[PDB]
């Protein structure tokens, strides 16, 4: 059965200029994470790539942003992450995170991994898209 | 004494059309969770029910929203959850989550449970409302 | 080596009128936390102190706000926390959290501690600021 598992946590800090998606995937590959999620995140970005609700196109922005929240799941060959950033006036923007977000000064992350489970993306006949599927690691 | 505990995590995915409050409570009942919190959440909503800061009335909205963050505690007979959603333009809205939020394509959740503790809602003479009370499970 | 660790969690509730930064530091000192992060948070604030993206000055606001998300790391002699609050109209504001945020009715927190690691703030030659450094507790 799924859902239940203890968690192992990882703490890491990304460097200025690094692209978030690529670094997260590299960390997942390095540790062969099969059922992870972002348990905590704080930092800053220069370039931001977001896909707004219901939209197909990716919105690319550049400036000075603070990462307010980065949430979602990730695993060996898939992920689903949402990002919220704030600007110099406190105004926020949020959406589906896409490749292209670059670290400004830092990105601090605490990533949780559920050793008893395995996440995968399987087609959902209801939504019409590949959705999160949870199964036993063993 | 309270506060300290190891955590057991649960991963689940809600389906299109399901109402969030009811599904969360069903999961709490199914697993008899006594001291849980939302450790991670990502997804989309069609209907959104929020009670804004200091307001009594619930604001009901319908459209295409992305769940940016869903935070808070929950247990057998109580909860305190806040929700932040983004729209097709990246604009965000936040408030106290109320019953009526419906899943659009999916809602992925990682819920933590603290086995050594028990959450309850007891009247606080200071705030004048029932507030979070933490005690030992044993 | 760093990054990997089990986690111990703490649940607590702050009272009306208390200042968040001071209370968080008091909790860190009381439990001698060396590598913690905010795993969950919900509540309300009256006074809010935020430093917006790229700005030096702290913006002080007072009113009726809901805490939508409080994320970041914290330890014995340092921290990095970002805050997002919503107002009576659902509008949100976000930024680097500064001392001066006061609880309105309550602030519920689940704090994670990574016993196998130790967080510190060391100068980064790349960013030019003291950044998160992760090392073994032993
Ligand atoms: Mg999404
Ligand atoms: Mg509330
Ligand atoms: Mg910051």
């Amino acid at each position: 059965h799924h859902n239940a598992s203890t968690a192992r946590f990882y703490a890491l800090r990304l460097l200025p200029g690094q692209e978030v998606f690529s670094q997260l995937h590299a960390f997942v590959q390095q540790n062969q994470l099969r059922a992870a999620w972002i348990a905590g995140c704080t930092g800053s970005l220069t370039d931001v790539a977001l896909r707004y609700a219901g939209q197909e196109a990716t919105t690319s922005l550049t400036g000075t942003f603070e990462v307010i929240s980065l949430n979602g799941t990730l695993e060996l060959t898939g992920e689903h992450l949402h990002l919220a950033v704030s600007d110099p006036y406190g105004v926020m923007l949020g959406g589906h995170m896409m490749p292209g977000c670059t670290v400004r000064t830092t990105l601090e992350l605490v990533i949780g991994e559920l050793p008893a489970l395995t996440f995968s993306r399987q087609p959902c006949a209801i939504s019409g898209y590949d959705e999160l599927h949870i199964s036993s690691r063993l």
